[PDB]
């Protein structure tokens, strides 16, 4: 009557399922959980990425005590060096001959490439997360309604009113810290800004992007310009996007146990095969067809017209109907085990029509629930040879 | 899918395996359609396609 489903996330080639009603005629749901999407609450803790030393001139005072004074941009490597009397076309400005000074200076900046392709953390909370999931419906068989997943606001759209989660499009493999690099989405703690995180996620930590401040933990060291030549060598532990795709923690984009890929982002969830957003649906008796206003099928039978084994749509096969009332006629099978491409099958009694499905097996012995009468359509499946659909239409391989 | 039910008698044959004998055949099927025929054993020769 009201037909639950915390069945696999599909978003590739949508899944099917049947609402059962005896008093009324059987209804089809497509239960597409196309957006799994996600809608936090969320803070930007900090971009990291790599670095640009993009150094402030050094303040060089070579005697009468070393004075180095600093310049916009928390974190301030400053190195005296003695042994090197400074030239630049054999030139002076140190101002002791007690004292050959170079004194190098250096600050973090964030590079040119930290604007364009970036990693990024986030502090992710809840939030006030939706997701957009089919049900066909009634014989209308469509509607897509946008509801807030953690239940609360009920939608009805079309014939049914659809309650699309709780939680399970409102959370991804996310901590509440998480830094992210590329599609990869690192769960990666930090005890918030203002914290070092040399030679990992956070070494650079910028709360502003083309930095005027951050806090650069990045492990840099000054040396020597030896041989009296005035330049600033910065010796700096790779970054947040320098590696940690292969240096990888907790690689999103490859692993997820909501069972679903992820972007650059601050948590989304992309692309679920399975992740089950929990479907609810308040169907009417008025959102179904009748038993008598649709056919109640009896004397019918199912054989091939000629099914295609795989989780792809193509798969068909005749029922010979024939009823006792007649009218229009919903169909579906039970779950996922068959998906069904037809919500709806038009009968005219002693006629036969064929449906379209899709299986996850070479037979086809799914029962369809043809306006309140089971039918296995059992036949031959021919393989379109190879499926390189990227998810099966049953949801997960559901077996007919 | 299976060609479900069917009986065949002459309508005037040959005795030679010259192309001229026919026999109706009340045919019935589990969907109605083309069915190519021939002898399983090539003893009768079939020139129906």
């Amino acid at each position: 009557y009201e037909h639950t489903a915390v069945m696999p996330n599909k978003v590739g080639i949508p899944y099917k399922a049947l609402v059962e009603r005896p008093g009324y005629a059987p209804v089809h749901l497509q239960i597409q959980l196309v957006n799994t999407r996600i809608i936090p609450s969320t803070n930007l803790e900090y971009i990291t990425c790599k670095y640009k030393t993009k150094v402030p001139s050094p303040v060089v005072k070579c005697c009468g005590a070393t004075q180095c004074t600093s310049k916009p941009h928390p974190d301030y490597q400053c190195q005296v060096f003695t042994g090197v009397y400074p030239f630049m076309w054999g030139g002076a400005y140190c101002f002791c001959d007690t004292e050959n000074t170079q004194m190098s200076e250096a600050y973090v900046e964030r590079s040119e490439e930290c604007s364009i392709d970036h990693a990024k953390a986030y502090k992710v909370h809840t939030g006030t997360v939706q997701a957009m999931v089919n049900i066909t419906y009634g014989s209308v068989s469509w509607r897509s309604a946008d509801v807030y997943v953690n239940g609360e606001t009920p939608a009805k759209i079309g014939d049914a009113k659809l309650i699309i989660g709780p939680l399970s499009s409102a959370w991804s493999p996310f901590d509440n810290k998480v830094v992210v690099y590329g599609h990869e989405v690192y769960n990666y703690d930090f005890p918030e800004y203002g914290t070092g995180k040399a030679g990992s996620f956070g070494d650079l930590q910028s709360r502003t992007s083309t930095s005027n401040d951050l806090y650069a933990n990045t492990n840099l060291k000054l040396q020597r310009p030896q041989a009296g030549i005035v330049h600033t060598p910065f010796t700096q532990a790779p970054s947040g996007f320098e590696r940690w795709k292969r240096d990888k923690g907790a690689p999103l984009n490859d692993v997820a146990p909501f069972g679903c890929s992820i972007a650059l982002e601050p948590l989304r969830a992309e692309n679920c095969a399975v992740g089950s957003i929990p479907i609810s649906i308040d169907i009417p008796d008025a959102a179904f067809t009748r038993i008598s206003e649709t056919p109640t099928v009896s004397d019918l039978e199912c054989k091939i017209t000629e099914c295609t084994y795989a989780s792809d749509f193509g798969g068909i096969a005749t029922v010979a109907y024939k009823s006792s009332k007649a009218g229009n006629c919903p169909i579906h099978s039970p779950s996922g085990v068959a998906v069904i491409k037809e919500n709806d099958v038009t009968l005219a009694e002693s006629g036969s029509f064929t449906f379209h499905f899709s299986t996850a097996n070479i037979h086809p012995a799914f029962k369809l629930q043809v306006c309140t009468s089971a039918v296995t359509c059992k036949g031959d499946c021919k393989p379109p040879k190879d499926h390189i659909v990227d998810y099966p239409a049953q949801h997960t391989e559901s077996f007919t």
